[PDB]
């Protein structure tokens, strides 16, 4: 019931603007890049001209001993690859003037908030994430950041709606920030470093936990499905597959045609740079390509509830994911068929957002027959030492967001420069 955002930076009518009543002025550098499909996604390189300056009206400049405030934004931080990034804190969003104010900085495996008063008393809160982890929720993936400040007690950093760190700030006196917010990599020794950022907001209160969860939901709610990294899922784009129940396995094929089958096998194997990262390999297994069937949209974005076909790439040729639903048993084993020879086999897939918390990249694929009847969500089943891919209505009968729907939840991983792995072939 009360307008609390004092800066709401959004792309509208061909420009990045402040949608708040204050209409703060935006100065964009010549080397800022916007994502072609989602122009709210902004890429800042390690270059002087890759910067955005927001000029705040005097009335909303922070100059206070007592006023509470918060900031929120989404960020996508490429994996750290090189030892030059160790012990190298670099500013990314700066509202410091004359050694007072606030800033967001990054370091190897860290997002850091710093406040500083006009007597050089500082406090930091820090989110630390590991690069020695099989599959990370955070590395090179869109994550939601929220930072809140209550002058009588704590500053708090939340990640994806969850409190990560809080520290006292009650001893800080007057904080007098800048009338400019500078979005720019400052002090970064890795010449190849960049970030992606979106939906920057400032608020004139300490947001509460409910408000933050609502913001997280509202800014991630979409009728558009997303890939593993959090970008829009697309038609006609090759993806490697991740199953959420068995994330250390990958999809392979045991022969094409109706007597062959798709299956999961593992482990993935590792990608590494000593002392810098150790992760599971993501570019493994047969690539899938999502093909238009029913959608009347002319763009190539995959939307929630779109009915599609799934192609499987085998030896640089596309096959159709399909099954004969008449086979005995609820689990219908999936095959990779020659496209011209699919005939009346079941092949139409409803792409469904799991509608879990956060980004709409947890995908379910409901296979339907040619009369539109459900054959079931695509998952896997042990026969009995091989984990074959199946469509099964058993999944459709399970409790939502429970253990028994992990097996039919998938993510789609395209090659991305922020991950840096080299495919084996
Ligand atoms: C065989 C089996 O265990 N499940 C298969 C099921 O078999 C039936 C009975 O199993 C259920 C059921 O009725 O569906 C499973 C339900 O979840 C239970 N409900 C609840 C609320 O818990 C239900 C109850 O326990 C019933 O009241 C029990 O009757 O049971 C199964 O117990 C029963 O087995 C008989 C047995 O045949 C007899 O010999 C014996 O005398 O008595 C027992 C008990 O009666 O058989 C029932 C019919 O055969 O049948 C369905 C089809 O209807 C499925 O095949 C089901 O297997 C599941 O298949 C789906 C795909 O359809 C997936 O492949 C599941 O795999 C995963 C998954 O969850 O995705 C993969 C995971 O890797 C695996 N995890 C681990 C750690 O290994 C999980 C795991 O089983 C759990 O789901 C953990 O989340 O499974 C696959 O399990
Ligand atoms: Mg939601």
């Amino acid at each position: 019931h009360m307008d609390t955002s004092i800066l709401n930076l959004r792309y509208e009518s061909n420009h990045l603007i402040d949608l708040s009543r204050y209409a703060s002025k935006i100065n964009i550098g010549s080397k800022v890049n916007f994502d072609p499909i989602d122009k709210n996604q902004i890429q800042l390189f390690n270059l002087e001209s890759s910067k955005i300056e927001v000029i705040l009206k005097n009335a909303i400049v922070y100059n206070s001993m007592y006023e509470n405030f918060s900031t929120s934004f989404w960020i996508r931080i490429p994996k750290y690859f090189n030892s030059i990034s160790l012990n190298n804190e670099y500013t990314i969003i700066n509202c410091m003037e004359n050694n007072s104010g606030w800033k967001v900085s990054l370091n190897y495996g860290e997002i850091i908030w710093t406040l500083q008063d006009t007597q050089e008393i500082k406090q930091r809160v820090v989110f630390k994430y590991s690069q020695m982890i099989n599959i990370s929720d955070y590395i090179n993936r869109w994550i939601f950041v929220t930072i809140t400040n209550n002058r009588l007690n704590n500053s708090k950093i939340y990640i994806n709606g969850r409190l990560i760190d809080q520290k006292p700030i009650s001893n800080l006196g007057n904080i007098h920030a800048s009338n400019n917010i500078m979005f720019k990599l400052d002090g970064c020794r890795d010449t190849h470093r960049y970030i992606w950022i979106k939906y920057f907001n400032l608020f004139d209160k300490e947001l509460n936990e409910k408000e933050i969860k609502d913001l997280y939901d509202n800014q991630s709610n979409s009728g558009i499905l997303k890939d593993f990294w959090g970008d829009y899922l697309q038609y006609d784009k090759p993806y490697y597959m991740l199953n959420l129940y068995d994330p250390n396995k990958y999809v392979d094929v045991n022969n094409v045609g109706i007597r062959g089958y798709m299956y999961l096998k593992g482990p993935r194997g590792s990608v590494m740079t000593t002392n810098i990262y150790l992760n599971s390999s993501l570019y493994r297994g047969t690539k899938f390509i999502i093909k238009k069937y029913a959608s009347g949209n002319k763009d190539n974005i995959v939307r929630n509830n779109d009915r599609v076909y799934i192609n499987v790439v085998v030896k640089n040729k596309e096959y159709r994911l399909a099954t004969n639903a008449s086979q005995a048993g609820v689990e219908k084993i999936l095959s990779a068929l020659e496209i011209p020879d699919v005939g009346n086999l079941s092949q139409v897939v409803v792409m469904k957002s799991k509608n879990d918390q956060g980004i709409t990249n947890k995908c379910k694929m409901n296979l339907q027959d040619n009369n539109g009847n459900d054959i079931g969500f695509i998952g896997f089943h042990q026969f009995n030492n091989i984990a074959k891919l199946v469509a099964s209505n058993w999944y459709n009968r399970q409790i939502e967001r429970s253990s028994r729907t992990l097996g039919c939840s998938w993510e789609f991983i395209p090659v991305d420069d922020g991950w840096g792995e080299r495919p084996l072939q």
